[PDB]
RNA sequence: ACGAGAACAUACGUUCUUUGAACCAAGCUUCAACUCC
């Protein structure tokens, strides 16, 4: 596509009233045995 | 006017009996439905 400068962009989401701008995919991890 | 003249090497008889093309062997391995507007 078109050529711009560094950096390009990131990708948050939108949900209203007001958009909250959360980043997609980030999660939490717990490991317990058996 | 022959050590000659006649005279079937012939008759009967299952290449047959017993026997697993078997045995052991993961269609599996690494693999983001993602990327950019």
């Amino acid at each position: 596509f078109r050529t711009t400068y560094s950096k390009m962009r990131s990708v948050p989401d939108n949900v209203p009233t007001g958009k909250h701008y959360l980043e997609m995919g980030k999660a939490r991890i717990k490991l317990e045995e058996l």
